[PDB]
């Protein structure tokens, strides 16, 4: 599924992520975009062979199991098939895991370098919820 704007914000919404961490609504919209540009689908491979998956593309290193990382973990305890859905929750539970880690929304390269110190809440503006 290819998201709109204000669908991803309002189910971002609904599945949590408002100010989750301290950090608004319009964090997580900006993230999704320059990350899988609203895809629930996006796949990318990295060099170090693992891959991101889905609209926040959660890495294979740490966080799902794709049976191909070699000596990776798996902390949000699934496939990484999983991120891929429609249905954004399992996307929205892990990423709240990693949130909560130290770095805050800093894991997302994406974020820092695209939404950080931006007007982040632009993202959100004209959406119904
Ligand atoms: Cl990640
Ligand atoms: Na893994
Ligand atoms: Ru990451």
């Amino acid at each position: 599924k290819v998201f709109g704007r204000c669908e991803l914000a309002a189910a971002m919404k609904r599945h949590g992520l408002d100010n989750y961490r301290g950090y608004s609504l319009g964090n997580w919209v900006c993230a999704a975009k320059f990350e899988s540009n609203f895809n629930t689908q996006a796949t990318n491979r990295n060099t170090d062979g693992s891959t991101d998956y889905g609209i926040l593309q959660i890495n294979s290193r740490w966080w799902c199991n794709d049976g191909r990382t070699p000596g990776s973990r798996n902390l949000c305890n699934i496939p990484c098939s999983a991120l891929l859905s429609s249905d954004i929750t399992a996307s929205v539970n892990c990423a709240k895991k990693i949130v909560s880690d130290g770095n805050g929304m800093n894991a997302w390269v994406a974020w820092r370098n695209r939404c950080k110190g931006t007007d982040v809440q632009a993202w959100i503006r004209g959406c119904r919820l």
